[PDB]
């Protein structure tokens, strides 16, 4: 269970009790690379580094972050106050920019970079990508 400001799985506010991400091959524009998957991935992450700061809100191509169905946020980022926000990430696979589809989490933090709570993926390659730009 989570609240508005925190998750209680004891309770923590994810801004401060998250996993760190420098991972450029998870880049929308990286299409190389042998697929791997996010199916591991437990809890709330923060990404940095050249492959970007935050989830693609648009469909990205197959074949990108070096996986094969890349995954997007089908929704809008919050601003910091909006608390932590349901969401639905899309896998783009075969034709169809949401073949796979689950559940993530997102809060904006102080300090202007948002958490991400990502709970394995739906199939695999499935990955969760980084927009650059
Ligand atoms: C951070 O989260 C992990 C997993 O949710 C938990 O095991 C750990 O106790 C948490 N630490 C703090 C300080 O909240
Ligand atoms: C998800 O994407 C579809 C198609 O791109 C769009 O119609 C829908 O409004 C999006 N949902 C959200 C919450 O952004
Ligand atoms: C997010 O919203 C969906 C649709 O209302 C719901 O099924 C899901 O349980 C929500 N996630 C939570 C409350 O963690």
């Amino acid at each position: 269970s989570y609240g508005l400001d925190l998750d209680c799985g004891v309770c923590f506010d994810p801004c401060q009790n998250y996993t760190l991400l420098d991972e450029p091959f998870r880049s929308t524009e990286n299409s190389a690379g042998s697929q791997g998957c996010d199916k591991n991935m437990s809890g709330w992450y923060r990404f940095v580094g050249e492959g970007g700061v935050r989830m693609s809100e648009t469909c990205v191509q197959v074949h990108r972050c070096q996986t094969d169905a890349p995954m997007w946020l089908n929704g809008t980022h919050p601003a910091l106050g909006d608390g932590i926000t349901n969401h639905t990430a899309c896998a783009h696979w075969s034709g169809n920019c949401c073949f796979w589809k689950t559940e993530v989490l997102v809060k904006a933090c102080p300090g202007g970079y948002h958490v991400y709570r990502l709970e394995g993926t739906p199939w695999c390659n499935l990955r969760y990508c980084t927009d650059p730009s």
